[PDB]
């Protein structure tokens, strides 16, 4: 999780726009010491992500929640769009290859939900409304999610430390950059709305 | 990294059909206690994930692989086709949202590659050959590679444990399923290939 100055964030705001478009994160911790890492929709408590909440919620059957007893720091990786850049895009004889994307993590002490239901609720409200139509949970299904809740645990990390990364092709030249966005224009239009956002 | 029995991988070469097709990984180790996690190509040697190989490589600059001194265990996560599933699409008045999703988790111990020069250029012709056109280094290419080569680290890392996930919906009813897939062919046909794969 290195960034160089290059492939920052513009604003602040960047990092919090990418974690709220792209809520199934992977959970990550040190169980044992080994890294054990769930996927899960994890959605952002705040304007900013660091000092920040993030809130989630896992299967009850799966046994990685067992292990935020100790409430070791967590990592926790939102992924936003990303694309190969292949050298066949530039071009140009001497070249190498690699590859662009944007992603936000965070690391902070994970604690556990108290309101599992406020988790879920949430969670829904965040995924469902920039859809159209947007799902509300009907009644019956506030009353199925009451019933569900034995099932889940949910959780919460406070953000200690923020990291953004916005790999972008923007320390390539006028011309190699055409050719990449013009690319992933074609064929990966978030990619591509993305390195119009970081100018 | 849970895994239901009904999520699980048809034949255990569907983990390395995923690793392959899906080389932009993510290394995890434990750095101090905390979760530290790089976005890096990483390629698999053999037929199979567990008792495999993988090869990446990452930035020189990126203090993350000085870390891999001591040797940790380390997890490298494969993340194949994604999507959110919204009840809209099933239809049903008590629903609950989920995200399907293919993943493969290798943990195993890293080691620093002696040959980093065979990592790269493997890690090239893994990537370019399946696309049309394939990207051939040309000679000075080759030489452009050497002379990056105080600028990368090489790492290996021998898979211990290998995990696979592969939730496509597939405990759903008949009716349900069918809006799923055909939603997803719409709109994510990486992932509708995928949940004809699991049948
Ligand atoms: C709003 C969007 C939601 C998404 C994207 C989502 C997604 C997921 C995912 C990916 C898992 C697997 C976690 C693991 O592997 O351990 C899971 C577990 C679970 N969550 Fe959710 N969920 C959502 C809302 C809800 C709601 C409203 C409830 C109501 C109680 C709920 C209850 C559960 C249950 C019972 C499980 C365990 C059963 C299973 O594995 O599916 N979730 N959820
Ligand atoms: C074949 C596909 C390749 C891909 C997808 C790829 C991708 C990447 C990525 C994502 C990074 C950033 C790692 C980090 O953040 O620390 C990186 C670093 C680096 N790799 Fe590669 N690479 C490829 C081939 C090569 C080759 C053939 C060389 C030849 C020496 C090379 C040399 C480097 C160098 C010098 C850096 C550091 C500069 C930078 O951050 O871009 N890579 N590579």
């Amino acid at each position: 999780m290195h960034v160089f100055p290059r492939y920052a964030a513009a604003r602040p705001e960047q990092a919090a726009e990418l974690v709220r478009s792209n809520p199934f994160a992977l959970v990550v911790s040190a169980v044992d010491g080994v890294p054990v890492a769930t996927h899960a929709p994890v959605i952002l408590e705040g304007d900013a992500v660091e000092g920040g909440t993030l809130l989630g919620h896992m299967n009850r059957a799966n046994p990685h929640w067992r292990s935020f007893a100790s409430s070791p720091d967590v990592l926790v990786v939102f992924s936003g769009p990303h694309g190969y850049v292949s050298p066949t895009v530039y071009a140009t004889d001497p070249a190498a290859p690699t590859w662009d994307y944007a992603a936000v993590h965070a690391t902070g002490r994970v604690e556990l939900a108290e309101d599992a239901l406020d988790v879920v609720e949430r969670t829904v409200a965040a995924l469902e409304a920039p859809r159209d139509p947007a799902w509300t949970p009907t009644p019956a299904s506030r009353e199925y999610f009451r019933a569900l809740l034995p099932g889940v645990v949910a959780f919460r990390v406070r953000v200690r430390t923020e990291q953004s990364m916005f790999k972008l092709s923007q320390d390539l030249d006028a011309e190699r950059y055409a050719r990449v966005r013009e690319a992933f224009a074609a064929d990966n239009p978030g990619l591509a709305d993305l390195m119009d956002r970081s100018l």
